[PDB]
């Protein structure tokens, strides 16, 4: 009795009618549609006056709803100070266009300006997405830094999303930021800082994921509280920790599955996220949207656990006393 | 009657003369010299020929011995991908020159291999520093970066090092690199990579802290026998977690002494650094080189806990069985 | 497996021939029949003769048993030292009388006689209850109260329950206490305390109810191995911690299913309760009697909750080698 | 270093004098005087004109300070909805009177008025106490209370403090209310709530004991951030868990130094709280008061425990640093 | 899918029969047969040319396959230091023949090639089983024994075993040894030792059995990484700990059910080996040898038991990506 | 609780004298005497009526007491099944004898009757010792042994210890069984066992000693709150685990002071022996004995930790409330 949403962005390699066929075949009540691949492309919602429809016909036809769309991959591009082949390779190339760093930072800006008018377009009120960072790089803190180039941070991050914030009150629909490691806000503090940084207009709010708690030792639960009032967004997201020792809080930049990793990804019962504080939670914040799940283990494969992670969450998901 | 040593770094806005009353009045040993204020200027060490013995003259004037000299400022400029303000800060004009990211670290390689030269002359077998990283940015593993980008991070190390590396052995000194953050190894799983870059050729070792081993959840008992065969030197430095659910592992780009930091470094026994285990560990180990001190607490006055901390570390200092 | 009851208490808002049917329908083998709504009634039991089997028919009716009747209500107005209106609101009229303390507590003992009587009628061995408390009020210990208003506290328990107890054993049953807060046994030490009170007489014995064990911090295995030859019935009950630095052991007077409490009653298998150590013990002390389920959780529907429940214990409920 | 005064009510059996002799002798800087025995008697400092003098007389003879006065034997007896033998043992025969509830409530609300008063005449600008509470005995919640019984104490604290937190204001005094169980503010959670009932008015402010913390398992450090603008006071006292699966969490009813009991006081450093953190948090958030210690350990000696407890709270007192 | 095998020890008092008809009714797909019992008889094996095809004809009419076989009872009895009636029990009379300790361990080496032998002539490549220890039982270390004591055992050890495995090394079968106590490996860092004294010998490797690290405190996955080219077979057994500071870490001495023990061998998910991180382990190190379930929980009936931890245990066997 | 002994045992290697004027210079207040070197020798007790006053002269000389003499090389080759070269070692060559297991257990058994009869002519009221046991080397349960095999071992305990505890009695002395691996009674539970098998009986009571208690995850508060009216000696020996995953709860079979043992011996202080409660809970079952020192720590030398181990070890022994 939730509705129940399957993220886009890990299937992205498919057609959008492919995750269609799979999420109902999977059980899920909709999608979150990320903006890459063919499945929500925002150019193409804004210049053809059908495109958003064949977005729902698409979905209707598999019996899925969308109360989102996300765009992470150019919101990252907007606030980040080192722009370089990582977001190349994540940018549709009118966004990289020749590569230099306040070019790309203000294209990517007017596109995620664009994301929020297609949003509008299709008819939902939540923008997903990333900030980027202009000091995220700082945050080992040696050499270091003096306080006023990170009180600057908030201050770059402020003046380059006001002006989206703007477009975004003009269309009636919000952003989500995911809080998350790379973003302006990536911790507890961060998100006050962050939240401070922009007059907490409420054009600016969350995208809750507590898979990223977990290494860092953040409570989801009283995050939900604190935060209530800035709860756009869920999506389910399951980490497990293996510290023995020798793996690392960090990671020790090793790649996703590889068992000397301090803590990775693994499909929603597998880990170590809270779920039935967090969706007891859920209900005393009256958090009303989707429950979308992001669906990442690099040690199983997606057509066995995105089916079973929703079978899992859906465990924690009561009927409230009537 | 293991000797302790106190280190120079935090001491540097004072002349060394006043640093040497205060460790001889502390009741340390010896010092361990950082290679910034008048403590031991790398330049004038090679030029002037007399200022090796004006170095022995002053420690001795205080009952103070050197075992080590350390230039974490300068190692840091060597391999680090982003050079900018924070490393003008820490680096001599001559060095900086002309703030070109590729100059700075040509000039900081120079730098080292001349304190690798300047120690020959002290008479001292270990230089203690950083070596700085051209990976470190990209901990957090968004936006992805290919594995050859990581593997380019550790070769980067070798082909900048390796060279630094054949000056100290022509010079019968050893490189303690002290695995910490924002270094190319700053983890037990990275501090093998990064040997195993370099061929684990015996000019290469490490400088043992423990207090990063902390926020990170990395025994340091463990990496101590692991490593064994590398141990060439250790700085006891102390940290303390207040992980409440709010504060995080990463501190949240929040200054020391603030109290919404998941950890801090404080005076030692003040923290969770495991001690008994470690000096046990050091003796297994037959590490035979000092005990150095490297004091550091935002919440209480140096003149105060530097001689405190000297007290704590001694109750863990036994005497062998005969 | 073992026979699994429904505690009727949770679902005294109901006629009991909908709890028989909904019992049914979720599985359970019976019904702890709680002494109040129209569930059992003490007074028509020993009334009415034709009263008992009135219940065994619609029980039959429906495929369940019952094995013990429960009155709580009843029972916590015999040693209260304050009786007031939460009393009065959890008594019958006739027990409330007009509203008297002494009074009140006599009344209230003359009922827990009756209990017993009615309980040897209808057949069952076990009445499941509350004794209430003098000094259950003074657990804070500031303002200070000598020790020998604590003893008395003991005392008073054991010569108000001694002539009930004499009434258990002339009828052939036990009396099962739940060891619970706001009892004169609520605690480990204070159920030794208060066995020793009263002897050790085996007419009163324990109702296991492990909830209130986990905010305690007490062991509830030790607990039932300490004291195996006086665990007279089990009710599970499961309660969750989620003490975050700012909620509290104690609640913070906050009513059931704020967030901000340290501990709340959840569905079973949802909260901490170690039901495999628990189920594991039962067996190695012996106990044979029914394993009770009484539903509780703020956050949840009881119609899901109730059947679920059964289902996540019955995981924990295995076949003897 | 910081003032560390000794709280009178457990020497409340010994002349003053013998207590500044005392406390003298274990190197207090000063008493927080219980409003009890002969040590601060209200009736005698508002009826005597010379009274408070002798109290500065005795004082200063042995070189003691106060800046407080407690009264919570008098306070408990304001808002208790059961008034019996346990409050006739702590009050003076002329508020107990005939001990009729209500008149003992009248009575004692009249005497922490004059203690106030009182106060000022000392002055000081602090009175420590207690206030009762018409709903503590309704804390487990069997058998059931309306929710609108629960809300009828915060009422009544409200309704009978009010009148007295005037006379607070008018004198130029702040009542500094211990939280502590059997009060109408015991919790984290109950404290908002009684600050929220007298509209957070600054003559109700707080005492901060961490020792009744530690049972309820409440952070005493995430306390003294939250409420940071009502540390009015603090009394160091310190308590000591032994939860080995059979004794509980309430203590049983068990006397104190009864090992059965869960939790018990002890002397400062003996015990679990977090002294180290609570410390740091105090300079954080600029508390400036005195820090008395409130000695409790009925497995030692006073004479033994007191002046040990204040060599171990003063290692944690830290000069700033400069 | 992994391939999933049932050990056939706990049930050598039923004909291989029975215990192929119950595996296929439980859903394994093989099993890892006892040397004892009717299960797998390496006399037999050896002397009948056609017992070997028995066994087959029988496993392949329930649809079951056999990867391995297993002679702990036979193997313990080589490096024993102690020869008693504790391996009368376990021996055949002509293994344990006049019972002079001697005479018994050469019987039993010879014996274990023997069932290298078998195996080969079966077809698996992999016999399980245990050493022994003559240094097991100096375990306490007081009274102390001398350090050249201890290295003896290891090349005692050695001694008696290079013979044994040269035989494997000729019939093309590896040995799995059990590190288990009261073996010459029980522990991470007697494995470590004992590979040593082999000189790391291919035909020496492991049986993986995490039951026994739980009450040691012994990390299975790092265990699994660090003897990653040594891992054998896997055999999934279960263990629960119940300290609550009266039950101690040995167990006391206590029959296995008794809830004094510290520890206790429980059915698979209903105790504390982390599941998770060995399977994801097994595939991080390439395990591609069968997983088997060697069932154990006095608490409870096999025939219960032996399908639900079958079914818990691959809940954690996911599809590779 | 406060006369405090050093256990003469670990310094058998050096003459009485001798260990006299360090204990001395230690601070210690007596000797438990271990019936082993020169220290206190049975058979010339008894032989020789001048030898028990020229144990008395030699304490005097030092002002040195004697509470308890121990004998626990001589009792472990009583019951133990397994009679070798390890006994060899700790025996005096007239109780080995010929070395046949039966005989060396008679004789054994003969000389604790003997060791009582000794310390009733010394004056002393209490022997430690051990067992040693039929079944301890059946610990690990593989190959199974039968029931009736495990009750016979303490049957076995029994039959050889009843008649030795018979001269106990007739000589007014009592045992001290140290609880300890090896022994017929090495956990909680076995003590039970133990203690049934002989009847509860007096004279045989127990030497607490927690340091085993550790490894094995006993509680050593709750064994002292059961075993109360059997708590006979008191000796404080400390240990300290380092489980790391790889380092196990057995030992490996390693020697002490090897860092790859999962538990070790060390100097009071630096263990896990929760002293805090252990000392707390002497006073509550009233024990009056001497709190004896069996100092052990490979990692340390017997000279700084014999003495710094009863400074700690005091800092627990608090005056009782006036």
């Amino acid at each position: 009795p939730r509705n129940f949403t399957l993220f886009t962005g890990q299937w992205a390699d498919l057609p959008l009618e492919e995750v269609c066929r799979l999420a109902r075949d999977f059980g899920y009540d909709g999608l979150e549609l990320a903006c890459w691949g063919d499945h929500f492309e925002v150019d193409k919602a804004l210049a053809d006056p059908s495109y958003v429809d064949s977005r729902h016909q698409l979905l209707d036809k598999y019996g899925l709803k969308c109360w989102a769309i996300s765009n992470h991959l150019v919101g990252q591009a907007v606030c980040d100070a080192i722009i370089d082949e990582r977001h190349e390779a994540i940018l549709p190339a009118r966004i990289w266009g020749d590569g230099d760093a306040e070019g790309v930072r203000q294209r990517a800006a007017a596109e995620i300006k664009d994301t929020a008018r297609a949003a509008a377009r299709l008819g939902v009120d939540t923008v997903i997405g990333f900030t980027g960072s202009a000091i995220w790089h700082l945050v080992a803190m040696f050499p270091p830094a003096p306080e006023s180039m990170i009180e600057r941070g908030y201050q770059d991050f402020a003046d380059r999303w006001n002006p989206i914030l703007d477009v975004f009150d003009a269309e009636g629909v919000r952003f989500a930021h995911e809080v998350h490691p790379s973003e302006i806000a990536y911790d507890y503090w961060t998100t006050h800082r962050a939240l401070e940084a922009v007059g907490h207009r409420p054009a600016f709010g969350l995208n809750f994921d507590p898979s990223h708690f977990v290494w860092q030792d953040l409570d989801p639960v009283g995050f939900l509280w604190d935060f209530r009032d800035r709860i756009y967004h869920v999506d389910c997201k399951e980490a497990r920790k293996r510290l023995d020792g020798r793996n690392g809080r960090l990671g020790s930049h090793l790649p996703w599955g590889d068992p000397r990793r301090g803590w990775d990804f693994v499909s929603a019962g597998h880990g170590d996220v809270p779920w039935e504080d967090v969706f007891r939670m859920l209900r005393s914040i009256d958090y009303q949207g989707p429950v979308s799940v992001e669906w990442e283990d690099a040690g199983m494969d997606r057509l066995q656990g995105a089916p079973e992670a929703l079978t899992r969450l859906k465990a924690f998901d009561f009927e409230p006393p009537s």
